[PDB]
């Protein structure tokens, strides 16, 4: 079948199984895909979304080890635009309003978040070996 | 060139960039490889080595997302034996004495550990936003 270009973006701070499962989902939306992953800048993430432990370089270097990732745009734009989709020949944006135009264009594909598998979740599990009393 | 079967093992608890860089190194020891990764059992890890946050299932499920990993043995034996190498047709063991026979057999390849990129290291970085005083 025709090769389909998928775009997913995010912070990917302290990359965990939840991120990887969502990237896998994006990658497998069609039989033959190219998965482009956008990694948000440190200053725009901190300004608009919240705290980030790892630098852009660190978050991008880690993502390059994930087998579902074909291409990385680092840093990606904070807001996705139609021109950005045209430039990279993106067929669908995979993500979990502001995204209204994406859906009007037929270029929206939903992916799911997995609960309970984040890196901070693991640290919470470590902490529970220490009873309050 | 001939395809070379590489075997690496470990706990792979809270998989981080240091693990992935070592798996990449193992995978790229020769131009054409099959990288088999062994994941140690919960009870043997806890008995012989130390504490483990994530279960065998969790550690194995995460490792399957790493592009360098071709095959996973889960659980792997705690001690690697010549018979184990014969069974899986392993040409080299990549790791960073007990391993004396591996080197006598020509089946030892050294890989390096990367400092300062572990998951706990990241948590330590979070904690430093909170001054002692």
């Amino acid at each position: 079948s025709k090769n389909v270009v998928i775009y997913a973006d995010g912070v990917y701070d302290m990359l965990h199984l939840g991120h990887m499962k969502q990237l896998e989902q994006a990658k497998k939306l069609f039989e033959n895909t190219t998965l482009i992953v956008g990694v948000t800048s440190d200053n725009e993430t901190k300004l608009f979304k919240g705290q980030v432990v790892q630098t852009l370089e660190e978050r991008t270097e880690t993502l390059k080890h994930i087998r579902w990732v074909d291409e990385i745009i680092s840093p990606c734009p904070w807001v996705v635009t139609p021109e950005f989709l045209e430039k990279y020949k993106i067929d669908y944006v995979a993500h979990d309003d502001i995204y209204a135009w994406l859906k009007r264009a037929g270029k929206f594909k939903a992916t799911q978040r997995t609960e309970g598998v984040s890196t901070t979740d693991l640290i919470v599990r470590i902490l529970k070996n220490y009873e309050d009393y």
